[PDB]
């Protein structure tokens, strides 16, 4: 159980909870036909109007801990409780503003992940510990500026040998991307990218050799 619940752009902490539609609760998202799955559900209320301007290819991170909360001192399951491998994703999709509450219908384009390294036996939720929940990556340098949601997502595929079974810990941020250049990349929809036999999504951690993370390939410039 993880929360993805404050943001930092170009080393600037916003603030818990700033920009970020927070889940109440750090249960997982299990079923990938729910709208849920977009941008988690049960906000804590009253969401922020916060919309955190970010240049194209600023460094963000996006941060996860073991409650909604944030972070309140030490906890061995913060960020996560690392037995739970699994991978982190990024995605972007383009809105006409970023504070809308219809996160339906959305073309989403995946940024960045981090799966598992076979040389290593090393999962991105192992290097999301390590990190203390700190999931960096960049924002594509060329890409039209404009109102983005931002969906990051730790995956924990301990019970994941059915489906449901795959446990999704994802929220949104609101950004506003500024500069860039005029690239738009094609998406993909939120319910329907994820499906039952994804073998990213249906896999025994126990029977891993190789992994590939389940949606469509990063998109870079
Ligand atoms: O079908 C029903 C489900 O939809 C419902 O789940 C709840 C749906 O409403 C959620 O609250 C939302 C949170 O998002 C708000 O949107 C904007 C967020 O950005 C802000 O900057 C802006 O001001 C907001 O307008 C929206 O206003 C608010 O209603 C709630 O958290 C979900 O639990 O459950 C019942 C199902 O039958
Ligand atoms: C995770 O991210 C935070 C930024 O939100 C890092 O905290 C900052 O670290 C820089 C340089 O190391 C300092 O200038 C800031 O004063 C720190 N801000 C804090 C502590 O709130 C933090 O180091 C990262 N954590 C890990 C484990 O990498
Ligand atoms: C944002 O910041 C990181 C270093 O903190 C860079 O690695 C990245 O290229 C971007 O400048």
């Amino acid at each position: 159980r993880t929360v993805f619940s404050s943001l930092t752009v170009n080393g600037v902490d916003l603030g818990q909870g700033v920009a970020v539609r927070v889940p109440s609760s750090n249960a997982p998202v299990t079923d990938i036909e729910s709208d849920d799955i977009i941008c988690n559900t049960g906000f804590i209320q009253p969401v922020s109007k916060t919309v955190a301007a970010v240049p194209a290819g600023g460094t963000v991170i996006a941060h996860f801990h073991h409650t909604s909360a944030g972070y309140v001192g030490p906890d061995p399951s913060d960020p996560l409780d690392p037995t739970n491998k699994g991978p982190v994703l990024a995605y972007l999709a383009k809105v006409p503003d970023a504070t809308q509450s219809d996160v339906t219908g959305l073309k989403w384009f995946k940024i960045w992940q981090d799966g598992y390294t076979p040389a290593t036996r090393q999962w991105g939720s192992d290097k999301l510990f390590i990190n203390g929940g700190n999931a960096t990556f960049t924002i594509p340098s060329c890409l039209q500026a404009g109102q983005y949601l931002l969906r990051v997502e730790s995956i924990s595929l301990l019970n994941a040998e059915q489906y449901p079974g795959a446990q999704f810990f994802l929220s949104c941020g609101q950004i506003n991307i500024t500069g860039g250049n005029k690239v738009q990349p094609v998406g993909v929809d939120f319910p329907g990218a994820y499906t039952s036999t994804d073998p990213g999504i249906v896999t025994d951690i126990y029977e891993v050799g190789t992994y590939t993370p389940p949606g469509p390939a990063v998109f870079s410039c």
